[PDB]
Formats: structure tokens, C-alpha cells, sequence
């Protein structure tokens, strides 16, 4: 592992926890993100870090709303990691969720301009 993060980062267990259990139990279709804009990532860097998205939005719809955030184009460069991997634009935020929260009840996530994290 070699991810870096701030709002994920600094956010306490208690409080990434305590947002997560609850974001879980009051809204059972979604899943707390913390997304993040990888080191190096040549790409506008994110303050909001933190997305309320389904469980069944896939990593192809996720995308397209943070090339938002970020101002990037279907045709421009983004692609998403976490834990340092990059997940399936097939596969379901919800997946990415079972499948990759660091506890906490949360699903923190990255985004780069390249295949890899940022780096």
C-alpha cells in the first residue's frame, strides 16, 4: 500500500466512523465515498473528498460525475484507485464498498489523470 490522503486522513475513526454507520443505516441503497485526487494526478485537486453515491452506481457513472468535480471530459483522463487499485467501471459502488471499505463504515477512493495512483 502507498495511498495518501487529508480529509480521509485526518477525518478520526470515531468520525469517519460514526458519518459511515449512521450514512449506512439511515440510507441502505447508498455508500459513504471519500474520494481523493492521487499524488502527482494531473488533474484539479479535490476539497470535497467525501460522496453520498448508491450502492448500485457503477464505476462508469461514478466517473463521469467526478470528471466533474474535477473538470475532466468522457475524453479526458480520469481513472479512479483505491486501496491503489483501480476498480471495474462494470462493478457497483456498493461493490467498491463491501469490497474496499477501510472500515469505518466508509469507502474512501482516489482519482488520477493516469492508470496509475496519481504517482
Amino acid at each position: 500500500g502507498s495511498m495518501k490522503f487529508v480529509y480521509k486522513e485526518e477525518h478520526p475513526f470515531e468520525k469517519r466512523r460514526s458519518e459511515g454507520e449512521k450514512i449506512r443505516k439511515k440510507y441502505p441503497d447508498r455508500v459513504p465515498v471519500i474520494v481523493e485526487k492521487a499524488p502527482k494526478a494531473r488533474i484539479g485537486d479535490l476539497d470535497k473528498k467525501k460522496y453520498l453515491v448508491p450502492s448500485d452506481l457503477t464505476v462508469g457513472q461514478f466517473y463521469f460525475l467526478i470528471r466533474k468535480r474535477i473538470h475532466l471530459r468522457a475524453e479526458d483522463a480520469l481513472f479512479f484507485f483505491v486501496n491503489n487499485v483501480i476498480p471495474p467501471t462494470s462493478a457497483t459502488m456498493g461493490q467498491l464498498y463491501q469490497e474496499h471499505h477501510e472500515e469505518d463504515f466508509f469507502l474512501y477512493i482516489a482519482y488520477s489523470d493516469e492508470s496509475v495512483y496519481g504517482l
